[PDB]
């Protein structure tokens, strides 16, 4: 008795009527529907009306001050490692946060400043810089290139959420990002040395940076002020063990103003801006073309690294965070303020965590702190003046910890999905050395590779029938399975494709008979059937498909019967596309290995 | 009654003494199989001194002398599209040829002078040839250039045989090859189009070629000799229906010569050689760092060709063609001949074609075509003088015409595989537009990104029982199958990783409850369990097992109880790595769905 399943009718709409009117369902011209994508663009006018001041107002208020101090040193920090004047980095940061406010979703998450794109934003200027060379007085043509890259950026991300073409976010796994954060992390840490040493090496760029700088450092060892140097370690001392930062950075800036330790030659940001906000300016308009590649990743790491971190806070309490309006707001956090003196902007683990452990469920915190960046950028940045430079290195190490910290964690990585790790180590080479941007292109591309590679050596094994029962699993992985003679089934545990067609063929013939070398006895002069299980077959090529023939005619040469089971009905629909099958030939292709076993023992009899 | 199949034990055995122990199985230092060694490495002490010569001596002699004839135009004309001298051709024949009838196993093939692999030489000979600036006499730095670059190719492809990495032959697909192969004709049916005309248009290089090379020959359309133009039209009358080939060209060369056809300024081949031979000149030395990249794709493609060719003439017939030796049969044929003043050499279809059609199986026969060419090199050259070279481009576009037939298979290719005719096209236009090397590589990255893009959107459905049995197949796919309620399982046909998680948790979602949504639903104010057939599942990354690990928390909050079924042992491998399970909790990884299905019905009575 064989099975006899009927397949259903395939479905004859295939044209792009059925799409326009399925379009047409969608409501694309929408009556009374306009105020929703108004409020579904702009979040803001969702909440704030229905806001639970009296549970959430002390909440959103505590510790906004913190966070906003605690970004004052980010920010005068990674602008300098931006190759940007320190008060660019205040005004990204504000800009942000007010701009995230009216449109953002994550109601926990903290945009703002990024290190790793601080880093790439870096990398864009300084090449743009000496491209140029080195009234833009220097410091005006670097913050128009940051501004002209956040623009690009900006444009990509509010495209990609516009064209729903966000799925590329996929393409950049978690291990892989924590590499290139990793790797970022460790360019960051050289690059901050120089001002940690109080040293005036050249500018480093290209492949292999990472390199050339720490020997630049080796070099110059000598001309170490010593002042700086104490100073830092002092502050590394304090901030190893982790407000701390807060007290510290004011405890500096005091020691420093009343000391007068800049008479010791000691490297110290300057009278950046007064309360300036400056008229905007509009981007290049003219270099656009030319900071396009590098916006590309920018874009691609500061919407993923957001999207991510949304959801991932979203779904811990309260899911209800929307990717494509992220998308949107995260592009324009990077339009609006690149129309002012601002670089990019993305969500800030650090900074976020900051904010988790002392916060509530509000967004409205985030205004807090631009308010509070707002007052330091009012009055309180002359009191910034006379910082060591050398807390700041210290204050940017210390925030790195955290994703240097994953070296800690390839031991449990590896006892979990070794070619995971082997991945994430070298996108954190590939970033560390080589390029930030390169690093990441080598990251995902050796990822799809590796999957490749999972394909291109798989699991082929026999199969053994369990006591009692009809299952068949390895014989190679299990134990006590009835095998009965004559009959052989074969489990190929891949997609049968013009990659792995070679190693299928080569299985195969060393755990059956090898036909062609049996032909060829035969000419110069037990086993019937072989049962093929075709369930772990996910696709195949038509390379698979002749392949398939191609052993079936072998083995029918000699004599040995070849049967196909389990195939998929996209498997099915490939051989019976391929001229496999014949037409009517029956008896080829079974539902089950039980079946195929079965009409194989029959058969014989 | 649950089954309780026992795992075999893991081999203790994994480091590198059984590595060592094996190797040295291996006989590595093998007494008296060194002369096997020898015989391996020199096929021709193995079949000549057994040589059938009463039965395949007329067939081996015959056609020999009418494929020697037929492989002289072909020297004289792609040495013409590989930027050479036309001797320099009838030399890299008549090596090739030689040297493989002392290294070479697979008797039926044709090695020489490749169209595709011409063109690749000429382009990087002319990019050399610019680089430099246009003893080197222009052409002598050609030659050079090509010696040069045919020396690394054949390093290359023995580096490849002796360390057991030709693995990456499985890299180029048949439809990617034939593409390739489509693109590269196309190209050198454009380059070619220059000589049948008679113009004198500038050398076009870099991206787009083909199309600058066919403005530039619509602009120059009236400078027309309308001789050479009246000459290939009626060499394209005569030989466009398809022995043929010779008396075209001995009638053209006679008519040539005894009208004295160059009066009317029409371009013809010059005396370039007498018998000649001369004096073998090493490679550059020097210049062989700059054109190792293309070195790269040539061997690669030569390599590919060969292998494919001769392992498909040997499983046709007497399959004892072993692919490391022709490795370094073709690597061989790239380096001794690269002494001497020749360009690559790879098996030609077109030409193995006409040797199949009148030939015999014995290698002896390139040996005749070999003496022909030599008589040819020896006496008869100034014979080939005045020849209308619009002929020349008649006899090339005639051969191409064998891979350009290959758009008549397009409806049929995509009656088969979709993706696979999308592969060849994409290809073959990156081929013919864009540069050939650029197009083979856009083609091998573009059929693994569709080997990765099958994965993103994959199969999934609900799985029905098949009445009167324990088969569970596709309720999307099959008809009248039973489905319990309260039950659902659900069939993945993909391995689950960072690229189709998100994918998978949408279908599951869409296909079962979305708890999610339910969660937050439950919180604001009918199934029960549900199976994972994991037969599909190829492997599982780290994000796999935490998008499972999340699924069954997710699914277990509302109060749907998940169960996996059917998993592979690899698999199972990484769920138990992975933390899933936790330690002893069972009823959680069932071995098949049958099982799975009645735990589900005995749980809820
Ligand atoms: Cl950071
Ligand atoms: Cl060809």
């Amino acid at each position: 008795h064989r099975i006899l399943i009927e397949r259903q009718e395939k479905s004859d709409t295939n044209f792009k009527e059925f799409v326009i009117k399925k379009l047409q369902k969608n409501c694309q011209c929408s009556p009374a529907k306009a105020k929703n994508m108004i409020l579904g663009f702009l979040p803001v006018l969702q909440w704030l009306p229905k806001y639970d001041l009296k549970k959430n107002i002390l909440g959103d208020v505590m510790s906004g001050l913190i966070v906003g101090i605690l970004l004052v040193p980010q920010s005068i920090a990674y602008s300098l490692l931006a190759g940007q004047e320190p008060v660019y980095g205040l005004y990204t940061s504000f800009f942000a946060s007010i701009i995230y406010f009216l449109l953002g979703t994550s109601r926990h998450i903290s945009v703002g400043i990024f290190g790793v794109l601080c880093l790439m934003i870096g990398e864009t200027v300084d090449r743009e810089l000496q491209k140029a060379g080195y009234i833009c007085d220097k410091s005006c043509y670097a913050i128009m290139v940051g501004s002209t890259v956040t623009f690009i950026a900006g444009v990509y991300q509010v495209a990609m959420g516009f064209f729903q073409v966000g799925f590329v976010s996929v393409y950049l796994s978690d291990a892989l990002l924590s590499g290139f954060v990793t790797g970022a992390s460790f360019t960051i840490l050289t690059s901050q040395a120089k001002y940690l040493l109080g040293l005036n090496l050249p500018r480093t760029n290209g492949v292999g940076s990472l390199i050339t700088t720490w020997i630049h450092v080796f070099r110059n060892i000598h001309k170490t002020n010593l002042c700086d140097l104490i100073t830092s370690l002092l502050c590394l001392l304090v901030l190893l063990p982790t407000p701390i930062e807060l007290v510290v950075v004011v405890a500096a800036t005091l020691a420093s103003h009343f000391g007068k330790l800049h008479e010791n030659y000691n490297s110290s940001i300057a009278g950046h801006i007064p309360t300036g906000f400056m008229p905007p300016k509009v981007p290049e308009w003219n270099l656009i073309p030319s900071v396009a590649v590098d916006a590309i990743a920018i874009s691609i790491i500061g919407f993923a690294i957001t999207v991510s971190l949304s959801e991932m806070f979203a779904k811990k309490h309260g899911y209800t965070v929307k990717a494509n309006q992220e998308m949107y707001a995260i592009g324009f956090c990077n339009i609006i303020p690149s129309f002012f003196h601002c670089f990019t902007t993305s969500a800030a683990l650090a900074k976020t965590l900051v904010k988790e452990s002392t916060g509530c469920h509000t967004q409205l915190s985030g205004v807090v702190t631009a308010l509070v960046l707002l007052l330091v950028l009012l009055v309180i940045a002359p009191l910034f003046y006379s910082l060591q430079k050398s807390v700041l290195g210290v204050i940017t190490i210390v925030n790195l910890r955290g994703a240097l910290r994953k070296f800690r964690d390839l031991p449990k990585m590896w006892s979990i999905s070794r070619m995971d790790t082997v991945i994430w180590f070298v996108t954190m080479l590939s970033s560390a050395l080589l390029s930030t941007e390169i690093g990441l292109l080598v990251g995902v591309c050796f990822s799809i590779f590796c999957v490749i590679l999972r394909t291109q050596k798989p699991k082929s094994s026999l199969l053994g029938l369990v006591e009692e029962s009809e299952v068949f699993e390895s014989v190679s992985a299990y134990k006590n399975l009835q095998i009965k003679p004559g009959i052989k089934i074969f489990r190929f545990v891949a997609p049968l494709y013009y990659i792995n067609k070679e190693c299928f063929k080569s299985a195969l013939y060393k755990q059956t008979v090898n036909p062609i070398l049996i032909k060829v006895a035969w000419k110069k002069a037990e086993l019937h059937t072989i049962v093929i299980d075709c369930s772990a077959i996910q696709f195949l090529d038509t390379a698979g498909i002749h392949t398939l023939k191609e052993v079936r005619r072998d083995y029918e040469a000699i004599g040995i019967q070849v049967l196909l089971a389990q195939c998929n009905p996209t498997v099915r629909d490939s051989l019976t596309n391929g001229e496999y099958c014949k037409k009517e030939e029956e008896n080829l292709l079974f539902y089950s290995v039980y079946e195929a076993m079965a009409f194989a023992e029959v058969s014989k009899n």
